[PDB]
């Protein structure tokens, strides 16, 4: 009675049959069982070889798989599919699965979630896109790693991209170990991704890239850890976040799949609507399927679909090969329309009911893995005025410019202070406002200020704050 | 008897006869003056509204332009050459100039280069993209400037960068004002930026950003300034050191406008080739150019030339449209081979003359300005192993999990070393190594013996270095 349950009850209604009619399953998708409206999320991990996956899913779990390790140059060479259990251990599973394996392991995030963890994508055994396009249709999340120590965007990654077509949403770009690379360098490779990406994907929506290094090793370049654990914890936030609307998901790839199911029963329809009775079939055929392109097209020309919608024209040519034309089945705008009729009226429905649930649990939250809460720790005019007649008494006795003291002369006096070379440099940094390389009145009496601080016994600040800033301040 | 000079004679002999035999000055561009092999270089910068042009130039000068304010909403609308000269002041120049001004001033940056400011791409009066493009043929370095503020590439701009198609080398991408957004927000911008560029300029080869606020203001949010010193450093390399060589350029422009003439040299030829002698001049004409793209493809096929050698189809077709093709001259094998032989052998051996001439005098280089040096300023096994088992005495009588003390315990015997909150806080954050929120027996040690040195009196690391780290630390 809830709203997985009214989808399945729209899907088996309104989407199976015209499915089952124009024989969907022998070439995209084969019909759903119950349990993939009633089981529990995955997140996929993807990316090539050594770019920390499995040490990613590790550092989720703030526990070792006990299948899978972690090496220097590629080790593990299969799917395997992270999920709960009651006992530590394995079990390996026309199709082939002896490319699967499945561990388990009593934790709450397995609780929650199961995550599925890939073989490393080639910087010839199987149909590694078509899978990724399989997990793709079903998963919640996908998880696409890159090494900012090794840039590298493969020919077969790019193969995999364009096999995530349709499901850009469900994709996490994380950029990962960026602290082991200076920033500047860090910023080149971004860049780069950025703009690899760009080219590759071609939507004019922009991926997140989720900037960190997940594990829980120490950091190499650590002036960047701020953003590290901000953007780890945006990431952590979308993945937790996941079991209070797996309902959304759902339905919205059951819209994706109708409208590619309407689609191709368009396809079928017209081919088998251009078919000659008894004799001609062989070429009509052939020569039909020399003509793909010019159907599709006017087949968008006559009904309104996207682009967007429309199979692989090759591949679609490949299998089309495979088939009997003569067998297939005629248009029938009575189950169409059941399809249209579905998606529009009855999904406009389940929104508003899908809100009212969309407030009810966050129960279903991942719970403590490296969700936990307490792994962040236990913890979380101006003025000068006053002394500056003084500070300018002194600053013009020093002969400065025509306002301003040279940087030389500034440093004679400050080291004049008998303070350690290392405080005065900090001083100076932050005394320096417009940063030329001088010292202008205002600026002089901030740094006497700054002097007599530390004299005083006081730490120095590392960014001057603006109620010390000389009011000429700035702007806001 | 220097390097430019055989560029100009090689020009002279090889090049210019074949424009004027096959017109490239009413297609293309005009011949060259000595004016443009004897100059001083010029950069160009440009952008949208409110970028910053104008404050980058200031910046780049440390002085204010005669001539050019600077504003909130749009202000300055028109080209300024910003110039050297011994007043200071301004000068305002079928052509049109009273879209152009020119300011002048005493200062070293101006004896070295001058700056040409353009006016604001729109986010209907000339011909922007062509000015662009005539600069973009002429000019040293293209500064385009993007605000992290206010993200936007305006169809008018990617209409400018398809106008500086082949001149990509050229091009400084700056993304400016990044100290005004938190850097999460930096990132995502950045991130943003690259992938439409990406898309938009189309080369495999990916341009470089230069992050930073260039001008004299104080720093907004402070946490990035190392980066943006950085990437200004870097750019300033790059203007810097550009009348050290200029000869390379040149060199390479005039490579490049030569492939360009060789192609419509080609262009040409086949056209009058192509057209019947006395009558039916008329339509051959109009279906001649009818036929373009397949004459530049076969052109291709033929002679061996890149994509991106070749015009525009389209505009060569209005002016193709405009010329008289019984008047065009024939294919001149002569002049063709002078122009291979020229860029071949010729460039050939200039290579070496020019290498010997790119060590001889870096006097050419800018002097200051925002360039002069002084204006960064005039600055710049285990320790805990002793007190170990004493540590660990406390740790464990603390009651700790498995090896383990929870962060709230931690704490509570933190505080009570009667110690200020934000120095604990800093010593938890530098002490949780693995980050976890607990303290194991070294981690706990580590916190110790913080915690005793700040009681000695000892400012904290704000980076927990190396040496510190318990000896679980790190691979290498
Ligand atoms: N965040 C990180 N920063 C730096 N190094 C890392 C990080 N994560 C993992 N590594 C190291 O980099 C290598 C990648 O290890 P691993 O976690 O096996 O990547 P992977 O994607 O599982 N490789 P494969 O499964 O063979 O495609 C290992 O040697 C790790 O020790
Ligand atoms: N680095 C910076 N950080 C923050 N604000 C800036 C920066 N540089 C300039 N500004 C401000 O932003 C606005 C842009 O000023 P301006 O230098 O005129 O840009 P511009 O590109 O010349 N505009 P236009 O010539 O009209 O296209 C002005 O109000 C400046 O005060
Ligand atoms: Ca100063
Ligand atoms: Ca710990
Ligand atoms: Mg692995
Ligand atoms: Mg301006």
């Amino acid at each position: 009675r809830t709203v997985t349950s009214s989808l399945k009850e729209l899907y088996r209604t309104k989407l199976l049959p015209l499915e089952e009619h124009y024989r969907f399953g022998s070439f995209h998708s084969p019909a759903l069982e119950d349990a993939d409206f009633d089981g529990k999320p995955m997140v996929l991990v993807a990316g090539q070889y050594s770019t920390g996956k499995t040490s990613f899913i590790q550092y989720l779990l703030e526990q070792e798989v006990p299948g899978s390790r972690v090496g220097p140059e590629p080790t593990t060479d299969c799917f395997v599919a992270v999920m709960h259990g009651e006992t530590e251990g394995t079990v390996p599973g026309n199709t082939f699965l002896n490319r699967f394996m499945c561990a388990q392991l009593p934790n709450q995030v397995l609780e929650s979630i199961s995550i599925i963890d890939t073989p490393g994508i080639l910087s010839r055994g199987y149909d590694f896109p078509a899978v990724l396009r399989w997990f793709a249709e079903r998963v919640d999340l996908i998880i696409l790693l890159f090494d900012a120590h090794k840039l590298e965007i493969s020919d077969e990654f790019s193969e995999a991209i364009g096999a995530l077509r349709g499901h850009e949403d469900k994709i996490r770009v994380v950029l990962n170990k960026a602290d082991m690379v200076e920033t500047q360098q860090l910023m080149r490779v971004y860049g780069a991704l950025m703009w690899a990406l760009g080219k590759v994907v071609g939507t004019p929506e922009v991926l997140r890239v989720y900037i960190g290094s997940f594990w829980s090793q120490p950091l190499l370049v650590p002036d960047n850890r701020r953003l590290f654990e901000l953007e780890e914890q945006d990431l952590f936030r979308d993945i937790q976040g996941l079991p209070r609307h797996a309902a959304l998901r759902k339905l919205n790839d059951l819209v994706k799949r109708a409208r590619l199911v309407r689609v191709h029963a368009y396809i079928i329809s017209y081919l088998k609507k251009e078919m000659p009775t008894v004799f001609g079939k062989e070429n009509k055929k052939k020569q039909l399927i020399l003509k793909l392109p010019v159907i599709f097209a006017k087949i968008q020309l006559e009904h309104h679909i996207s682009p967007g919608d429309f199979p692989d024209c090759q591949k679609m040519q490949e299998l089309l090969m495979a088939h009997d034309f003569t067998k297939f089945h005629s248009l029938k705008p009575k189950l169409l329309e059941a399809l249209d009729d579905m998606l529009a009226q009855d999904i406009a429905k389940l929104m508003p009911l899908l809100r009212q649930e969309e407030l009810e649990s966050v129960e279903a939250g991942v719970a403590g893995g490296a969700f936990e809460g307490t792994r962040m720790g236990p913890f979380v005019e101006w003025v000068v005025t006053k002394d500056k007649s003084k500070y300018d008494e002194i600053f013009y006795n020093l002969a400065p410019a025509d306002g301003k003291l040279s940087g030389s002369k500034a440093k004679t006096w400050m080291v004049g202070t008998k303070l350690p070379n290392s405080v005065l440099g900090r001083i100076w940094k932050l005394s320096d406002v417009d940063r030329d390389g001088m010292l202008d009145d205002e600026e002089f009496a901030l740094a006497s200020h700054l002097i007599e601080a530390k004299l005083e016994g006081h730490g120095l600040p590392t960014n001057l704050p603006r109620r010390l800033v000389p009011p000429s301040k700035r702007r806001q």
